[PDB]
Parts: C-alpha cells; sequence; structure tokens
C-alpha cells in the first residue's frame, strides 16, 4: 500500500503514536546491537538488526543489492531518550571518520545514518557537524533518507538464491545446512 | 610464571579440573559472541571476546600486530558439550572458505593443547567436502590472548578515539 511498511522491521516493537525510528550503520550489526543493548536497553523500546539502504544523492551484499549496509534499527520514545542522545552514542561507539572508511572493498560496513523523516535528516546533519571538531579527522558518515530495511533473517531468506550456506556472506548467522 | 596464564581471558569462568578452552575466529567478535550465547549458552560454561594470534596483511589490528584476530574464547565442560560439537557449530555460522573473501576477521581456530590441535585439523578435514574442499580456516596453537578491553588499553594507549579500529567500543570523548 506504499505507506512505508518496507522501511520498518517486521518484528520490532513500535507504536507510531508514541515512538520514532532511527536506523544506524556503524560496522557489523551484532556489534551495534551489543552496544545499544549494553548501554541503553532500559531506555529504548526495541532494536533489530538487518540490512538497509538509502536514497542516494559492484559486489552484492549477502546476495542482495550492492548498496545494502549492516544496520541496527532502533525504536524509541522521544520522551524517554532523544534522537540527539542516540546519535551522540552512535558517534562514540565507532570511528566515523575516513580513517575507518572502506578502502581496502566491503561497503556493507560503512558509517551511515538512515533517517525516517525529513525533519530527522536535518537534525542528524546538524549533529554530525557538531561532532566534527571532536573527531577532527573528516567524518565519513553518510546521512540519507531510508529506502529499504529488511530484518536480517528475512533478508537471508529473500536472497537465498541457490546459496543456502551463504558463501561470500561475511555476516554471522546459522546457515541452513 | 610462564605457565600460559596469558592465554586465558582474565574474566572468564574456567576451572582446569573439569573445563577446557577453545578460542574461535569467524568474524567480528560481537557476532561470534551473539551466536554462541543465542544457541549454546546453556551448554557452555562462559565465553569472552578478545584478540588472539597463534604460532603460524600489512594493516595493524587496532594498533597491534597484523596477525591478531577478533575471537571468542569459550570455556566448556567436555561432559556437557564436546569440542567437535562446538566446532561443528563454528562451521555453520560463517563462510570459512576463500569466497569470504581486514584479516582480523579471518576464519581460525586457536587450540590450547597439542591434542586439540590434532583433533581440530581432523574435524576441518572432515568438513571439507561440505564446504567444497575450500575451507580456509587456520588451525594454530594459541600464542596470545587479550580481553578486548585489555588489548585496547595496551595498543591504543595514545589513541583513546580508536582511529582506524573497526571494533565497536565506547570511546571516552
Amino acid at each position: 500500500h506504499h505507506h512505508g511498511s518496507s522501511l520498518i522491521s517486521k518484528t520490532i516493537k513500535y507504536d507510531p503514536a508514541k515512538d520514532k525510528l532511527i536506523t544506524l550503520a556503524c560496522g557489523c550489526f551484532w556489534g551495534t546491537e551489543h552496544m545499544y543493548r549494553k548501554y541503553l536497553n532500559d531506555r529504548i523500546v526495541d532494536c533489530k538488526v538487518g540490512y538497509a539502504n538509502g536514497e542516494e544523492s559492484y559486489k552484492r551484499v549477502c546476495g542482495g543489492d550492492t548498496d545494502f549496509a549492516e544496520v541496527l534499527q532502533v525504536s524509541y520514545n522521544p520522551k524517554v531518550i532523544t534522537l540527539r542522545e542516540l546519535t551522540d552514542f552512535f558517534f562514540r561507539i565507532h570511528d566515523p571518520t575516513t580513517s575507518n572508511s572502506q578502502g581496502p572493498k566491503g561497503t556493507q560496513y560503512r558509517s551511515g545514518l538512515f533517517a525516517h523523516s525529513d525533519a530527522d535528516l536535518k537534525e542528524l546533519a546538524k549533529i554530525k557537524e557538531e561532532w566534527q571538531p571532536k573527531w577532527g579527522n573528516k567524518i565519513a558518515t553518510v546521512i540519507e533518507p531510508i529506502k529499504n530495511f529488511y530484518d536480517a533473517e528475512e533478508y537471508h531468506q529473500l536472497y537465498l538464491d541457490k546459496n543456502p550456506q551463504g558463501y561470500a556472506c561475511p555476516t554471522h548467522y546459522l546457515r541452513e545446512m
């Protein structure tokens, strides 16, 4: 029905009457999930790992489109925790600068913020600029409106192809084998 | 005192009278930790993330030697789960072949005994046909282990921001 259901985790706890979403790319998503759960589990509604890409202004990613990034989608109540606090945390749990951006080439691990609203896109761009003096080295984080999100397990099923063992997929998951 | 104390995680629950250790590399260690805890938590004693290398890229690994791998160290009671079962699980949670594909994310098994080294080599050989005989997993005696927190304190002393370290951890800034 093109109301953006393709942008939300199928399994995440989320009520649009009171919650908001933010989708975060900063390395292997089990790492991102560990950090948010370790430090902020009692202040977020839910989070789910998966793959996402953005409206943008080579090598397939685990059988899917070349631009997919490993992400954590976070559902939160803005009266409990702000987007600013969630984003400040993002900019402290990885190296978001060009010293960690992929140039040896696995783009699925890129630093990225996928915004679920026009207003969010603007606030995130502001927060990135405010982190630049502290990071010093050029921040590489891309900020894009979200275009697709799939829960991890769902994505592995969608792009199964003829590859149940996940050859050439660097992501941990229990293969069907 | 040169008895291999360094090869064990400082924080792991481990009793040498009944438990054994295996140190596993198969991607980012938070991924490896998530897999063992999600599926095998009731069958292992404990597990801890860190960086290890073994008795055998130019890029340093979070400031340390180029051969360090991100690993999970697992402590287990062989009467509750066997080394083979842990390794069978290892070979089903990642692509251990040359199609996948820094080097700290390589597939590897770091053995804590000579007997384990021989058993692991035999398991790898038995697994070859299922992975099209292209298993790239390195099997080596473990040479060093550092808790992730301890390694960062050691090789990132002058780099609190962890520039060029791909590992997730909370930078103090």
